[PDB]
């Protein structure tokens, strides 16, 4: 689990989004596993505006933050699934690291702020859904 809170926005994994997330839908992308919902309480997170390829992510399944090198956001085919069709995901960044399904929503951050959230895992890779291209997350 886990979310980003910037301004009056909540960013979550689309597969983990609640009834309340969908009641207050701002934006979703099924190909990116991202959903943004509206919040009443102002969030204090800063979104990274950069092309860092290094940072730290939280891994709930190890209760540990790991420093990682990661790929630039790309279209990638993700093997295995759940209740979803083991398929393509856009704006996805891979690193070598530990990721289980419940690690989704773990934040990846550089010195500039929030880069993305854990979205995929397996084979000793962790996938992160990039949010840095969503410039509208920092205004009204
Ligand atoms: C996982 N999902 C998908 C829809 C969402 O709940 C809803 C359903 C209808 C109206 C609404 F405002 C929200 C939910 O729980
Ligand atoms: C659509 N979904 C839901 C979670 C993801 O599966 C995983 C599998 C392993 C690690 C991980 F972090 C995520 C997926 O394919
Ligand atoms: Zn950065």
């Amino acid at each position: 689990s886990g979310a980003i809170y910037v301004g009056n926005y909540r960013v979550v994994n689309r597969h983990l989004a609640t009834h309340n997330d969908w009641a207050n839908l701002v934006w979703e992308d099924s190909s990116r596993d991202l959903l943004v919902s509206s919040t009443t309480a102002q969030g204090c997170d800063t979104i990274a505006r950069c092309d860092c390829q290094t940072g730290v992510y939280y891994c709930s399944s190890r209760r540990k933050h790991y420093p990682v090198s990661f790929s630039k956001p790309s279209l990638i085919f993700v093997e295995a699934s759940e209740y979803y069709p083991a398929r393509y995901q856009s704006h996805l960044m891979l690193a070598v690291g530990h990721s289980e399904p419940g690690d989704c929503g773990g934040i990846l951050r550089c010195q500039h702020g929030v880069v993305g959230i854990v979205s995929t895992g397996g084979n000793g890779l962790v996938g992160f859904a990039d949010v840095r291209d969503l410039l509208w997350l920092d205004e009204e």
